[PDB]
């Protein structure tokens, strides 16, 4: 079998194999709310990571791991629009929420620069793209591949369906250094896709930590960032 | 673990766990050529299926299986255009090539009707769409979900890259009856996607056979239909 | 993931991915009776194999596969003693029941010789050891590793529990060429174990077929040979 | 797939997904030495656990997980005899080495009582059985199932082979509450086995931590406690 493999059909409150950072928590209905869901609605940032670090590449052998993750999430806005987005990410083992972060940086970045020191690769599901506060984002809700910077290296228009459940399948094929995000809404057949080339060895350290993150930088334009299920498998 | 799961990193000549029908064969370089690759180029039809049938649904319990398959293929044309296409499919256990078939029907259909008797669900990678011989096809190279008929129930434009390797990931989520085709070319980031609702129970019998098929209805506009690797997992 | 992997929690009547030979069949309660269970009791021989052949070793690369199988069975005798036994085995792809076989040879051997041509490796659960008809067997009910001959190369006393369910775990570690049979009765903690060195490459052809077999050479001393569940995984 | 599954073909020095307690460490040759290997030989105690906790049972649903673990170890003594032993165990999530422990208690127990508070289930590979310091142990080197107490609830004679590699397969079948230890030495076919009934729900809390432990209570009778590989899979 492969190096690592784990499935979560549902989450349980205060799960021991998940590290909660920020407002991230799991409701009694079994859903992981990376973003605080409360009345009244409050400004929030949260991240949830699998407790054990993953060896993503080996310095001794030069081998890079190929992984695949599948998960289902929901983003429900009270209004027609919402903020700020959700993100699946790989960061250095036991990464802490960068000091002075913000909802628009999904708790992954301290600023809008492209510093190789960040050592972060993430797939963002950006719901907010306004240029007043997010000048880097394009003119629409998007799915983006982020490498060491919140300014995605490649994006694609996200046909977001308010309150609808999305099935995401992300694959990473080490041999060809390609990353493929595969999103689809089973309710109405709406689906989006994006692929990009990335060399993990050249960006992340050997041992990383995987998980999700998100934010809400304005309680006025509230929306949830609930992940329902999560499958992950990696292999060197 | 799941009911069934098999991986083929490469194929071997005259593989014992694969049923070859038509011109389907595997070259000494380890690639499954569902379509005959010869000099001079000849009209051809072929299908390759995994030897053991799969229980796709249970009449006793009403449960429907959820499956996922991943594979990589190449379609190389001598000219700029080619024929006829490739297809991944589920057919009744040990299905034979329908009598009087043709390249445009990928060896899966006897005619252009929508007969529930065909009991075939397939994902086509149609390279030929000319209305003179394929009146059902749209005005472009496409990826299509076929249900009991060669006239796809839903299609999407296929941004085919001649000679380039494509990575396909198809998923079937029984609970939501949705099928998602996820194609991408690692070489240039080009990717396509399609989702559709289908109830396997309502179309195929309990025991099916899975595999690939394709054809070339005109030696003049030759192209290969080579599948390089195949991963398959099913579960009730 | 690995080359092959399949799980059967229960069997269904006339399962399509299992090849039935002899009196082998599956009752409506979901159990695979390799031996005929009828009133009145009749002399019988049966074998059940997984439909697809398995590549156990590669001539091109010299690599040998490591496999592991787990299953649960029951052997119920009307009297205190019973015949003839059960066997898990690896034989050439799509092997037929040897002409002129007998219950004591579990439908795997034509005679009592050690012919390398048999190309059979099997784990027997011998219930009958009488020297009048089975001169090769030791003085007790045994578990035996059979290589090209019904005269086991190594045996161990089997503490058979009439009607009780046995959990067997067999492992094959290619690197060290060792085979380990691990049997245990959850009801009363009774357990037996045996290990032996065997080189698959030196005995079986590249493509084999796996399954079970058994017999009853005397309806007077009847017993069942029912296998309840089966897990199998192989990898090159 | 199952809830959790991880394979370690070899260990790397200062592995990030393993928690080292005591003298436990991993040499540059890639082997996990739970016991300190130094010149001169020194008194030692160590434990290594997988970083993420495992949900072994669910209070919400009453379901108990079934697990299986496979590993290979070596115990090499300079003399003909050695101390003290090795142990595979399940303890409360992130358990610390009990205060005032000793080599004979493999770093799992504070005393020789049977306190349900210990919440520990372990499989011991006891090399030392002298009654002067280990009055609970039987008159031979043994494999034992320990439940909340170092006084095994069931043991079996261990035919230890000095310096030889042992392949262990432990299985836990929740439905029948049975635990089966399956040990074998591929070098000379020597093998041992033990089964016992245990209800995890009645002993451990929902979230446990798994790993190995061992000790050496006398530098004079030194031996290694090296684990070479580890496979683990659990499922609710
Ligand atoms: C050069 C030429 O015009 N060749 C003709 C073929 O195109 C034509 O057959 C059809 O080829 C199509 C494209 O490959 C297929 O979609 C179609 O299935 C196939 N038709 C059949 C019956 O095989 C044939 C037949 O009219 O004539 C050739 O001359
Ligand atoms: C050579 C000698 O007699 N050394 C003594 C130790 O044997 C003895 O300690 C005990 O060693 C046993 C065997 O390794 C262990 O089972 C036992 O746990 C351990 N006892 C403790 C408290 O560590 C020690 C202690 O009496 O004295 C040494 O002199
Ligand atoms: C109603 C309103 O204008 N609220 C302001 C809020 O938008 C604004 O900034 C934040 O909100 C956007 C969208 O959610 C995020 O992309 C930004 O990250 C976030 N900025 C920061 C620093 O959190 C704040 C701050 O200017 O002011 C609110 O009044
Ligand atoms: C009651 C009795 O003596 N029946 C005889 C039967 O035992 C005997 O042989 C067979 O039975 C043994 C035990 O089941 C098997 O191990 C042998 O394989 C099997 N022999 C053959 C050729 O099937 C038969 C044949 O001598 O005679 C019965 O009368
Ligand atoms: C179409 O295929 C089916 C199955 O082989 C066959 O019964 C039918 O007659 C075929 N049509 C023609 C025209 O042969
Ligand atoms: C035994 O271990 C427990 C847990 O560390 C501790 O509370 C207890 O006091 C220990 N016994 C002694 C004598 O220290
Ligand atoms: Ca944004
Ligand atoms: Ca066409
Ligand atoms: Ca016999
Ligand atoms: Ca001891
Ligand atoms: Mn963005
Ligand atoms: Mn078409
Ligand atoms: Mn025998
Ligand atoms: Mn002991």
């Amino acid at each position: 079998s492969d190096d690592l493999s784990f499935n979560f059909d549902k989450f349980v409150p205060n799960q021991k194999n998940i590290i909660f950072q920020g407002d991230a928590s799991v409701s009694t209905t079994g859903v992981l709310q990376v973003t605080k869901v409360s009345k009244p609605t409050t400004t929030s940032i949260g991240r949830a990571l699998y407790a054990a670090p993953i060896q993503i590449w080996d310095s001794i052998t030069g081998k890079v791991a190929s992984f695949a993750t599948s998960f289902s999430f929901v983003v429900k806005a009270d209004k027609s629009d919402g903020v700020d987005g959700l993100a699946f990410f790989l960061a250095p083992a036991n990464s802490q929420i960068p000091s002075g972060s913000s909802a628009g940086m999904f708790g992954l970045f301290s600023s809008s620069d492209s510093k190789s020191s960040n050592q972060i690769i993430a797939v963002e599901f950006d719901t907010y793209f306004g240029k007043a506060y997010n000048p880097w984002d394009p003119d629409f809700k998007h799915i983006g591949i982020d490498v060491n910077s919140i300014k995605s290296i490649k994006t694609v228009k996200w046909d977001w369906r308010n309150g609808e459940v999305a099935d995401v399948v992300i694959t990473y094929r080490a041999p060809t250094k390609s990353l493929t995000v595969c999103l689809s809404y089973p309710s109405d057949g709406t689906s989006n896709i994006i692929t990009a080339s990335v060399d993990l060895k050249a960006i992340l350290p050997e041992w990383v930590s995987v998980g999700f993150s998100g934010g809400v930088g304005n309680a006025a334009e509230f929306e949830t960032h609930d992940v329902l299920s999560w499958y992950f498998t990696s292999n060197l």
